[PDB]
């Protein structure tokens, strides 16, 4: 399935610590940012997503319009500006973020009852699991 849509909560998140230090995230943040429970609720019409990341500290909104290529500035997180495209490839939902960072980005699947989150920066790469609230 290519439908994502939900509030997902986060059951697992592997070397969330290794993805944020390979995005120059400070030390102070990514120490909080590491124990947090996620909860990610995406809104899925068609071609066009609006999601919100919600944690008892930060959070981060995110819309986008699959195959419509879009500026983002990247503030609180690594305050930087990339350009980013999310496409599909079969059910896979794939984001790539071209600027300073190598192999940027994050894939997004389905897999049984459950959202798979895999989240790439430099040589790291972040595998996180949700489940549908
Ligand atoms: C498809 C859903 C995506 C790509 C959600 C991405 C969420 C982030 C990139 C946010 C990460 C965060 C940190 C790295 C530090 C704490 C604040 C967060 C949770 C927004």
């Amino acid at each position: 399935t290519r439908d994502q849509n939900g509030t997902w909560e986060m059951e697992s998140n592997e070397n969330f610590e290794g993805y944020m230090k390979a995005l120059d995230i400070d030390f102070a943040t990514r120490k909080i940012a590491v124990r947090l429970t996620q909860t990610l609720v995406i809104d899925q019409d068609g071609d066009n997503f609006k999601t919100k990341t919600t944690s008892t500290f930060r959070n981060y909104d995110v819309d986008f319009t699959v195959g419509v290529e879009f500026d983002e500035y990247t503030k609180s997180l690594d305050n930087r500006h990339v350009k980013a495209l999310v496409t599909w490839e079969g059910d896979v939902l794939v984001c790539v973020q071209k600027g300073e960072k190598e192999n940027r980005g994050w894939k997004k699947w389905i897999e049984g009852n459950k959202l798979y989150l895999e989240l790439t920066c430099g040589d790291q790469v972040c595998r996180q699991v949700f489940k549908k609230k």
